[PDB]
C-alpha cells in the first residue's frame, strides 16, 4: 500500500507550511477532530450565508469556488476541523489566547488564501448555538459576524487578491466573546490583576462615525452585558485610538466630530518619548484609505482632512493614546 493517513508531518508538509508551526500542529492534533463533524455550506447554500455576512460579491464567487472537499483536498481539511475545534473549545471563554492558527502560504490554491474564510463559515453554526443558550438576539449575532465581510474587503483593498489574514481578531466573534451593538463593538475582558471590563473596537473602520450613534451604543454595553453575562460584571471600556490624542485639538475645536468622540474618555497615558509615530498609519487608513502616495495627492475636503495632512507636513507624527470610559 502507498497510502499516508493525515498527521502533524504530512499536513505540515503538504502545505508549505514552515518549521515553527509544528509546535501548533501537534497541539492540534492531540486536540480531537470536533465531536460535531465539520461542515461547509456549498452552493446558494454558501452564497446565501456568505452575503448574509457582507461578503463582497467577487470574493464570495472566489470562495464558493475553491471551497475544500473532504476527500479531495485531505490535509486542508484536516487543518479545517482541527482549526475549528481549537476554536470552539474554547467558546465564551475571553481568557483564552485568541490563537485562530497561522495562514497559509499563498502559493497553495485559492483555498489556502480563504482557509479562514473556511474556518469562519464552519464555525458560524456553533457561535450561534451560543448565541441562542446567552438569549442574545439573532439580529445582534448576525450584525456582529458581518465584521467577516469587512475584513475580507479590507484583504483585498490591502493586497491585491482575495483573502482573510486576520483569524486572530476573528476568534473574538467566534468564541462568542465579542458583540456589535449599533455602531460599535464590545469585548469581554479581564485585566491582568483579574478587573473585569469591556474593549470597545470600532469596525466598518474608515466610515459615518457620528456622536449620536457612538453615544446609543455606549448606552446599550451595560444593560446587554448585565443580561446575558451577569457576573463579569464591567463597568468602563478600555481601548486606544488616534482619535484619543490630545494633538488633534490644535486643530479642531470642541463641536468637531472626532473631539466629541474623544470627550467621552478619561485618558490614562501620557505623551509618548518625542518623535513616535505609532498613530500615523491607523489616522490615515481611516480619513483616506490609504494607499502610500505622496501627502499633498490626498482630498482636503474637510477640517479633519485638513487637520490630519498639515500637521504631517509640519513634520510631526500622531500618537496612540490610551483611556477608558465609565459606561452609563
Amino acid at each position: 500500500g502507498s497510502h499516508m493517513m493525515m498527521d502533524p508531518e504530512t499536513v505540515r508538509i503538504a502545505l508549505g507550511l514552515e518549521e515553527r508551526t509544528a509546535a501548533w500542529l501537534t497541539e492540534l492534533d492531540e486536540l480531537g477532530p470536533p465531536a460535531e463533524p465539520v461542515r461547509l455550506p456549498r452552493g446558494e447554500e454558501a452564497r446565501d450565508l456568505l452575503r448574509r455576512l457582507e461578503v463582497p460579491e467577487l470574493d464570495a464567487e472566489e470562495i464558493v469556488a475553491a471551497a475544500p472537499d473532504p476527500d479531495r483536498d485531505p490535509a486542508l481539511w484536516w487543518l479545517l476541523e482541527r482549526t475549528h475545534h481549537a476554536i470552539v473549545r474554547h467558546m465564551g471563554d475571553h481568557r483564552a489566547k485568541p490563537r485562530g492558527g497561522p495562514p497559509l502560504p499563498y502559493e497553495g490554491g485559492a483555498a489556502a488564501r480563504y482557509f479562514h474564510v473556511y474556518v469562519f463559515l464552519a464555525t458560524v453554526p456553533a457561535v450561534r448555538r451560543f448565541h441562542a443558550e446567552r438569549g442574545i438576539p439573532d439580529e445582534v449575532g448576525w450584525e456582529t459576524l458581518t465584521q467577516l465581510g469587512e475584513l475580507v474587503a479590507i484583504h483585498r483593498r490591502k493586497y491585491g487578491q482575495g483573502g482573510m489574514n486576520m483569524q486572530w481578531w476573528t476568534t473574538y466573534h467566534l468564541r462568542g466573546i465579542l458583540y456589535r451593538l449599533g455602531r460599535l463593538q464590545f469585548s469581554l475582558a479581564t485585566g491582568k490583576d483579574g478587573t473585569p471590563h469591556l474593549g470597545l473596537h470600532v469596525p466598518e473602520w474608515g466610515g459615518p462615525l457620528l456622536p449620536k450613534a457612538y453615544d446609543e451604543s455606549l448606552h446599550r454595553a451595560r444593560p446587554f452585558f448585565d443580561r446575558h453575562f451577569p457576573e463579569h460584571g464591567a463597568r468602563v471600556a478600555w481601548g486606544s485610538s488616534w482619535m484619543l490624542d490630545p494633538q488633534l485639538e490644535e486643530y479642531l475645536t470642541e463641536d468637531s466630530n472626532i473631539i466629541q468622540l474623544a470627550r467621552f474618555w478619561t485618558l490614562t497615558d501620557s505623551a509618548p518619548e518625542p518623535g513616535n509615530a505609532d498613530g500615523d498609519s491607523s489616522i490615515l487608513e481611516f480619513v483616506f484609505r490609504y494607499n502610500g502616495q505622496p501627502l499633498d495627492e490626498l482630498p482636503q475636503r474637510s477640517s479633519l482632512e485638513r487637520a490630519v495632512i498639515a500637521h504631517l507636513k509640519a513634520g510631526r507624527h500622531w500618537h496612540m493614546r490610551t483611556g477608558f470610559v465609565k459606561l452609563p
